[PDB]
């Protein structure tokens, strides 16, 4: 079994100059034609070209080749000692390519994904991102099936053939590679706009949809232009072609793509109107059209060495696309979701048994590690020096980053010493950050002697299934303190008498001495969630109650509420467990009417603070997991919440709705009090769950926006009443025609707490709508329903027998899906033994298939052995 090491990284024996491409789209077959111009860098060696694609012929400059074809790998042993050519002519069917990596067809339409490595399925090429070329695309096609045909860079050509066929020919002046190669031909709607850099000059923008989603485009148009304005004004980075295209396409398997000047986006992250996408759906295209943009500048412009290096554009561009959506709107907010979200998916990787660094040493197949952790804690890395540095230190840092590496492929390490550089620091310990996997884990001591606040802090860093090693880390520890009304008390700290500092933790335990204090104190840790790491200090309830009330800083506020909920479920756990009554919650519930009932607070903020960690959240660290225990605790404790203050749940409703004011239209605002409306609409129906056929009585007109209807569905998704079976039916009827919508209803059926969960989702299977090789679709209800915990852990197995079987049959066509599906399987070894019974015999029977893909192999491989 082929590992792929990054010690091993060797530069390549050939460069490709230049690569001239040609397509002749036909039926039902495309015939791809190549001439590459190469570059020997290390003379005498074979040229070795990657490719799976149908082989028709090979050419040395002109002449047949003598070459060999061995699995997936083409190799020339004579080659000249100086440039040559080398022609390939390849064959493609892109209506059998149900994997949606290469050339594929989708809504009749034809499409690209290269990222990592889906261009060897085109041509045979050296195809890794340390070569780059300069590409040009010729495409001819049928003119009534295929008007619109693009590829990256500039519309140079272009003409007819008297056979109803027409040809464009594109040049793309920059060298680029392959990865980032894109082609589109297909019937498609444009939609135009344009923007003008602050040197004058004028980007004609073109969305390309189908006719009937064109009306659904224009939020991301002017997402898109925000965010060209904001590279500029943030960053001072300008946009380099005169041309910028988006296309969306509803079969694809992740988010989107920044191949250069053409953008290939999913239909969720472009696709919005009030009436079928929430609020939170417009959030993403924001925060998605963003990315792939500010991707141009890191990961284009600047590219990635080899694939190790990944987090060096992903985890950049996440931090971008963050301070992009915070600067745009609502920025505290932002950031505690952008937390949460960390802590609830990728702690667990780090925890377990996939866990890898940010900048991994190893990987077996590339398409496993677009995760959590090189996305989300390589953004909190990148976030990190902007931490110690500022925003002047970093904006001097990404300077010298594209002054020295415009046109390049480099690594985490160039990064990191251009930050360093540009600001005369050592930042030589901070590279652990890359190469040491697993969530730091910092214990922190306060004491108050003489007028001095002594704080010590200790860190450790867990083995991990990859390197037990750990030594070490620099992480910086932002701090306050508060006196007994939770006012901001002043220190001194290295000179500087401030409210506010930022603790540097660079040894294994640190003493941090916090001078000229005057008050009797606690203090605030971690503001800001200043390093993504475990904070265990020692507060009180009335600490934390303090915190929550009355701290300035957003993170240890939501942080305060976290734990007094935490603490709530485990006393729950205990006395479930122990069989007696529940206990009061009495300071919890203190904590909780306070929040409800304090209007200077943020209303998208309020209902953060009105949010209980998930299970995944409440069982972090623990072992031999009784998956239902926990979430039966929580259940109870949501319950409590919801019975206990009904009347001011409905009250906080009708404040919602009174000012929301008939807004339905997405804005920041308008949508803080819906996300506030929804909380209280989930705790009404748990505490009245009869109330749904008053809710029902009144849909029409409770449904002015999806963000209403989605909200409702919600609330009432777990109900047991038939009515909840009828409200959905009817959504599905009313949505039939919008694929969006479609999977908002198949991540209902999936995601529900009703009892009859797996029979409902095994119909939704065979609903007219569903389609197994959608990857929305497939996500929609198979991945909603491994993630539903009391079905995908109930105690009789049927639920990992269901989700192993759906493993095992999408990795028949698209192993990408299926591989990010088996992590639902991850916990095995922490689970109680009946459980883990059987998520090991689940497991053993996917390995036990013919012909397993190498990205399920993986998996499986961590989780089982
Ligand atoms: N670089 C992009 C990765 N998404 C595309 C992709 C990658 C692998 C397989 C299929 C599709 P993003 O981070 O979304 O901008
Ligand atoms: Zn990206």
């Amino acid at each position: 079994k082929t590992v792929h090491y990054l010690k091993d990284y060797q530069t390549p024996a050939y460069h490709i100059l230049k690569t001239d491409l040609h397509f002749d789209i036909n039926e039902p077959q495309t015939v791809v034609k190549s001439r590459l111009t190469v570059e020997p860098q290390r003379v005498g060696e074979p040229l070795v070209l990657d490719g799976s694609a149908k082989l028709l012929s090979v050419k040395i400059n002109g002449a047949a080749a003598d070459y060999v074809l061995e699995g997936e790998t083409l190799t020339i042993a004579g080659v000249p000692s100086e440039r040559f050519t080398v022609e390939v002519e390849t064959e493609i069917l892109p209506a059998e390519n149900k994997s949606l990596m290469g050339l594929y067809a989708s809504g009749g339409n034809l499409f690209t994904q290269c990222e990592p490595e889906g261009f060897r399925k085109i041509t045979f090429y050296i195809d890794r991102p340390d070569v780059m070329s300069k590409f040009t695309t010729t495409i001819v096609a049928d003119k009534k099936r295929y008007p619109v045909l693009l590829s990256n860079g500039n519309k140079i050509d272009g003409g007819e053939f008297s056979d109803g066929r027409h040809w464009v020919k594109w040049e793309d002046p920059f060298s680029k590679p392959s990865y980032l190669f894109a082609l589109v031909a297909g019937d498609l709607a444009v939609t135009e706009d344009y923007f003008t850099t602050m040197s004058g000059r004028n980007v004609k923008i073109e969305f390309y949809t189908t006719e009937a989603d064109k009306p659904k485009v224009g939020f991301a148009v002017e997402s898109l232009k925000n965010a060209m304005k904001w590279d500029e004004t943030r960053f001072g980075l300008e946009y380099d072609l005169d041309i910028f295209m988006v296309v969306a396409v509803g079969d694809f398997n992740m988010g989107a793509m920044e191949n250069k000047g053409l953008n290939i986006f999913n239909t969720k992250f472009v696709l919005a109107d009030s009436r079928t996408a929430t609020d939170t759906d417009f959030e993403g295209i924001e925060s998605v059209v963003g990315h792939e943009y500010f991707h141009n500048w890191t990961g284009n412009r600047v590219t990635c060495r080899d694939w190790f290096q990944l987090s060096l554009k992903e985890g950049l561009t996440v931090f971008r696309d963050q301070e992009f959506s915070g600067d745009r709107a609502s920025r505290a907010v932002r950031r505690i979701e952008n937390i949460r979200l960390l802590r609830q998916h990728q702690f667990p990787e780090d925890a377990g048994p996939t866990a890898h660094p940010v900048r991994p040493a190893s990987y077996e197949e590339m398409n496993n590690f677009y995760t959590m952790t090189v996305y989300e804690k390589g953004a909190e890395v990148v976030r990190m020096y902007h931490t110690l540095l500022g925003e002047e230190g970093f904006q001097k840092g990404m300077k010298l980053y594209f002054q020295r590496h415009d046109g390049q492929a480099v690594t985490c390490d160039d990064f990191r010493a251009a930050m360093a550089d540009a600001n005369g620091i050592n930042l030589d310990q901070f590279a652990l950050w890359y190469s040491q996997a697993g969530t730091p884990v910092l214990e922190a001591e306060g004491r108050l002697k003489n007028n001095i606040f002594e704080l010590t802090v200790k860190q450790t860093v867990p083995p991990t299934p990859d390197m037990t090693d750990k030594q070490p880390m620099m992480i910086p520890v932002k701090v306050g303190l508060l006196n007994r009304n939770g006012e901001a008390v002043a220190f001194d700290y290295q000179g500087k008498r401030a409210t506010e500092a930022v603790l540097l933790l660079t040894e294994a335990e640190q003493t941090f001495l916090l001078e000229g204090v005057t008050e009797a104190v606690v203090p605030s840790l971690l503001r800001g969630f200043s390093a993504p790491v475990h904070l265990n200090y020692p507060y009180s309830d009335d600490d934390l109650l303090l915190l929550l009330a009355h701290d300035s800083d957003a993170f240890t506020r939501w942080e305060a509420a976290q734990t007094l909920y935490r603490r709530a479920v485990a006393a729950n756990l205990a006395t479930l467990s122990d069989g007696v009554e529940l206990p009061k919650h009495e300071k919890l519930l203190a904590a909780v009417e306070k929040v409800i009932s304090d209007d200077l607070l943020d209303n998208a903020f309020k209902a953060l603070l009105l949010g209980v960690p998930s299970e995944a959240e409440l069982w972090d660290g623990a072992e031999n997991i009784d998956p239902l225990r926990y979430h039966q605790a929580r259940e109870a404790l949501l319950d409590t919440l919801a019975v206990h203050f009904l009347p001011k749940w409905h009250e906080l409703n009708r404040q919602a709705a009174k000012q929301e004011n008939q807004s339905y239209e997405y804005s920041p605002e308008a949508a803080g009090w819906r996300t506030l409306r929804n909380v209280c609409r989930a705790f009404v129906l748990r505490a009245d769950p009869a109330h749904i056929e008053t809710v029902a009585e009144k849909y029409g007109e409770m449904a002015q926006n999806m963000t209403h209807e989605w909200g409702i569905l919600s609330a009432v998704n777990g109900n047991e009443s038939d009515t909840r079976n009828r409200l959905l039916a009817q959504f599905a009827d009313k949505f039939s025609d919008d694929a969006l919508v479609m999977d908002k209803y198949f991540a209902l059926v999936g995601s529900s707490r009703r009892s009859d969960t797996l029979q409902q989702v095994r119909t939704a299977l065979q609903h007219p709508k569903f389609s197994l090789e959608n990857p929305n679709k497939a996500r929609s209800l198979i991945g909603s329903f491994s993630r539903n915990v009391p079905h995908f852990h109930a105690e009789d197995g049927s639920g990992y027998r269901f989700i192993a079987d759906k493993v095992i049959e999408i990795d028949r066509f698209n192993p990408q899906v299926a591989a990010r599906l088996v992590q639902a399987f991850n916990l095995c070894n922490k689970l109680e033994p009946h459980r883990k019974n059987l998520v090991k015999q689940a497991l053993q029977r996917i390995r036990a298939q013919e012909g397993l893909s190498k990205d399920v192999g993986e998996i499986v491989g961590k989780i089982l052995d």
